[PDB]
């Protein structure tokens, strides 16, 4: 093999298709137990087989819609549609659209720049301490690259125009955008057909649809002041506590006693629920409406407070050694938080790495909350083990 | 704020400095309990404060050296030097050097291409089923970008020349390489001064040095057939079992009984040790000499086999329900494995996501190993809990 065959340089676009994993996660199937929202049973935990990268390209567009609530606090609604037969997914939001105007430096329409060129973002100036989920300038282009058809429609009264442009064939083909006069209520709608061949799939099957549906429920629970519709029907979740109820309101512990679920909205940026776990530590958490399914420093920040206080309570009835991991083993925690300029080790944003001193706010749980935590069965499980 | 201030495009090089986290991990301090190799006590677990991105740029160069054992199986030695006073780190390896010749497509010397331009690699052709750690074509450039001085020296008898080139100021300045006749024993040596200002550090302190030193011990344990020297002295680790001994050979369980450590080299590509944990599930694992500190499917693949067999043993003395997470809670596992074309969700490569069917080999632990596992205190811990 020649020097030129061995030592190769790739373009950014080539690298995404060759090495999709650090951009969207695995493009091969994964089977694991997890929470989904099924047509027959609603929220449930079961074995699911799905391709992470396909789930992620949907997530990128969904979080972008949630992020618009930061650009326009008057936004009220996100509508999600999934049609497996046609292979069409659409995510629509109201509030301010995207300026339909030529960017004077890049010499293209703003929506064409930020959906059709890599490393483009309104989130690159960190002197603004934003609580958007978007950080890197990739997500929407990644969905485009992994779609056979990707359409951006946006309407922005301030700039008096609407914009519609369609890309095809993994962002490699497009045509002139349709620009029209507009003076109505702003919106953005992203409609895409995922390139299932990139994920070795024949169709959007029940498992991936159940995961994408649950993500819409997550959004209804995490994005304050935004109602969510799925396939034309409003989701009956009106805040984080009602979302948490989907997991624990109808559940018993192993002794047949209903789970005691405690809750505190510490402040606008920190909403916490907690109950007993009997299958090891569990956490369901959101940072800026991103599902941080591998946790991060926000989870540790909340959990460490609870663990410290519960160790205190146990000690007052111990008289041998109760270690923090043993307490954490009995905790099921739910967190919805807003973090300024969060960091993650991956574009997938499953683990949030920013240290608490940089969050821009604190979550100092009240003594009332800690007392309630001492009554939800965790202490009893530990003390029974101190025998 | 104007459209041009709000909506911004970044170059690849700008994006690395603006968003370092998905390239090298966090550039802010982190404090946590972990294993390091200290000058006073050797291998020990203690609270450490360090900057992940600094540790990672060192790791990138170290794994590149290990990877040369795949290019040249005759390689025998890696030498690591760290001088905190001068702020100079060097990593040297023998075996084949890098061709000192002009790349006919890129029109630069091969070493200048692959250390000085992004997205350059000999690991981009996956039809070769390689067990190198390198996959993405970033690591060496990331170290260069995060160094105030970065020197590449390589000597390649086949091409009859040696090469030395120095970059400065975060890869933004360089000068003509020194090319000389060479007909000796090949080597490559990477010498760099990390840009401590990028990590808000004044010096390479004891904690970061102890982490980097432990990584050299990891390499002595994981890279078959390669001896490792640190600051001029050979590390007395001659294989994976002797490496594992640094953690467990002198340890007792909480009842005062020595840990029973079991071992099986299932085949050339899978080396496994296992013992009892009393602080929850623990894993120390390597994929292609990468420290997979967040685990991955290789860990799950090994652990699930052990858990399944130990549940069998417990059941034969149970007569209530023993759940897999409870068994895993008592396992400390050590894995050194070689995986073809591994995948990870991050450039940092802490979690290996490739499914076992794609590994290119299997690890089917023997019935002898499972019997030994049933005698290392895990079953006893579980059974005592079934009371
Ligand atoms: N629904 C939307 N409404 C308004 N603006 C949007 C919407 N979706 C995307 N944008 C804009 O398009 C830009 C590019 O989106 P995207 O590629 O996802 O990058 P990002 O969200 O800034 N960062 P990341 O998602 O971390 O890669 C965003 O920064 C927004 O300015
Ligand atoms: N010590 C070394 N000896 C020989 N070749 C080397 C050495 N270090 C680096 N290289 C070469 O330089 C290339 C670029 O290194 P690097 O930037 O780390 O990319 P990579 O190792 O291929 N992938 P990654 O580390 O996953 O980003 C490698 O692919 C090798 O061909
Ligand atoms: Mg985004
Ligand atoms: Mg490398």
């Amino acid at each position: 093999a020649s020097v030129e065959r061995v030592y190769q340089k790739k373009t950014q676009l080539e690298h995404i298709l060759l090495r999709p994993d650090t951009y969207i996660g695995s493009v091969e199937p994964l089977t694991q137990f997890m929470w989904v929202y099924d047509e027959d049973v609603g929220m449930n935990c079961r074995e699911v087989t799905f391709v992470p990268g396909l789930y992620k390209i949907f997530d990128e567009i969904l979080v972008n819609a949630a992020d618009n609530k930061q650009r326009d606090k008057n936004m009220t609604c996100i509508k999600v549609s999934i049609d497996p037969e046609s292979n069409i997914i659409s995510i629509w939001n109201n509030g301010k659209g995207i300026p339909v105007v030529e960017h004077k430096v890049e010499k293209v329409y703003v929506p064409a720049l930020i959906f059709g060129q890599l490393l483009t973002s309104s989130n690159y100036d960190d002197d603004e301490k934003k609580v958007t989920g978007g950080r890197n300038g990739y997500g929407a282009k990644l969905c485009n690259i992994f779609s056979t058809k990707f359409t951006v429609e946006t309407a922005c009264k301030e700039y008096k125009h609407s914009f519609k442009q369609t890309w095809m064939n993994n962002m490699m083909k497009t045509s002139e955008a349709k620009i029209k006069h507009f003076d109505g209520e702003d919106y953005t709608c992203i409609t895409f057909q995922p390139d299932l061949s990139k994920f070795k799939m024949e169709k959007l099957d029940k498992d991936i649809v159940a995961l994408m549906t649950r993500r819409a429920y997550d959004l209804a629970g995490s994005c304050r002041g935004v109602k969510v519709m799925f396939n034309g029907k409003k989701l009956p979740v009106n805040g984080f506590r009602s979302y948490v109820d989907l997991y624990v309101k109808d559940k018993l512990d192993e002794t047949g006693v209903a789970l005691k679920v405690i809750h505190e909205l510490a402040n606008e940026r920190w909403d916490v629920c907690l109950t007993l776990s009997e299958k090891g530590f569990q956490q369901i958490s959101f940072v800026n409406s991103i599902a941080t399914t591998k946790g991060g420093r926000h989870v540790d920040y909340v959990v460490d407070q609870v663990v410290g206080k519960l160790i205190e309570v146990v000690k007052k009835k111990n008289k041998v050694s109760v270690k923090p991991f043993q307490v954490k083993n009995h905790i099921w925690v739910f967190i919805n938080c807003l973090i300024e300029n969060p960091t993650f080790d991956s574009q997938t944003k499953e683990n949030m790495t920013l240290q608490p001193k940089s969050f821009g706010s604190k979550c100092q749980l009240s003594e009332k909350f800690f007392k309630a935590a001492s009554n939800c069965g965790i202490v009893e499980s530990i003390l029974n083990w101190v025998k």
